[PDB]
């Protein structure tokens, strides 16, 4: 690990405080603006829903990618939430409704144990079954977010191939002709994330960053910082 | 199947001939701006990449999407292919040298009997085993191409599951807020194609389209006259 203070610029350009977590897969590096911020663990939040789509997948609480998951036909505030949705879906529009039943489904047990071979945060789902990464006592770290990502990445979580590419195919966010990215963002109503990798041509780029977010107003900054910290690093143009 | 002979303008804005062919699964309906070209066989080039690459995975030729396929150390005129690559790169940079060395461990027998079980084209390898998609008898229409692409978006291939959805990731060429869209180029040095699809929050449209390519200077059409298209038709923004 190397840390670069000059990366803080980033945030401070938007009255902002965080970290940003990279790790160069190729020559096994990583790279932080503050090694501290860096270990500290917080709820995962939305973040969790990748763990949850591979536990629901494995255990076959959910079958592809194509599954309907029809409304409960309780309205939410959040309007994208109020329909049908598929894990494609689901995931983009961070569906925590749909989550929570997978989590249901799931069950403590299972979830726990799951949790354990993932080796994912403090491994602690204390709280209700179907809310403990929103407000439970589940916590992971930037750094830890990366360890887990880069198990996903090669297949080796406990867990079927298929589950894994599944789980990679709907985390699907943004690509074009220089970069891919497959990431998950997170809120929990302070603490705002943004995990994932940056897939190029002849390497790999896992990062993963968290910022204070008192208000849902600067949600935006999750993807615009982590940007800015990937073309000054020129890990894409 | 509607004919929009509205779309024309499209090919006429930019001094070109061809066709698109547009599907939409959810109401299983088609549009074509030439009902004709829609139906005209031609060499499938590049395109042919998509079913080269199932074979070569369901009979394990090919490894998964990180395995490597060294340079076998001739230089060619494309740069790019001088190289050590991956399914992905492979795909990406359409690079002709490996799918060659695909086609020839594949062989004629088997490859042969995986395209009449995918019902692709006419199914007519003749040529040679390792150029017969670039030279060789082998034709496909447009939609031809949607009927075979329908087939590998839902998995109803005649070879593993794995093998398709490891295809459908190298096919990953663009990707958005709004869209992503998984396809392939081809070239045969007369005629050029792209051909895939456009996936939605709740649809996927098809696409297959071909056009009169003389010169290699306008290969950047293919996918400017199809994205107007597609423009036209809000099918993106
Ligand atoms: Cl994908």
């Amino acid at each position: 690990w190397q840390e670069n203070k000059s990366w803080n610029a980033h945030f401070t350009e938007h009255k902002s405080q965080g970290v940003v977590v990279l790790w160069n897969e190729n020559k096994q590096q990583g790279f932080t603006n503050n090694l501290k911020r860096a270990n500290q663990a917080f709820l995962p939040a939305g973040t969790f829903k990748i763990p949850n789509s591979l536990i629901a997948l494995d255990l076959g609480v959910v079958k592809d990618e194509h599954q309907v998951f029809k409304w409960d036909g309780q309205t939410r505030d959040i309007a994208t939430w109020n329909r049908d949705h598929n894990l494609i879906t689901a995931m983009k529009y961070s569906v925590v409704p749909v989550y929570q039943e997978f989590a249901r489904q799931i069950g403590e047990a299972r979830m726990s144990k799951m949790l354990h071979a993932f080796d994912y945060g403090n491994e602690d789902i204390s709280g209700n079954v179907d809310s403990f990464w929103l407000d439970g006592g589940i916590r992971i770290s930037a750094t830890e977010q990366i360890s887990f990502l880069r198990k996903l990445y090669h297949n080796k979580l406990h867990v079927s191939e298929r589950s894994q590419r599944i789980v990679k195919q709907a985390m699907l966010t943004e690509a074009n002709g220089d970069y891919i990215i497959r990431a998950k963002t997170g809120y929990d109503t302070k603490i705002g994330w943004w995990v994932g990798w940056v897939e190029l041509d002849d390497n790999v780029w896992f990062f993963a960053m968290n910022m204070d977010m008192p208000t849902s107003d600067g949600l935006g900054l999750r993807q615009a910082i982590t940007k800015e910290v990937l073309k000054q690093e020129k890990i894409i143009p």
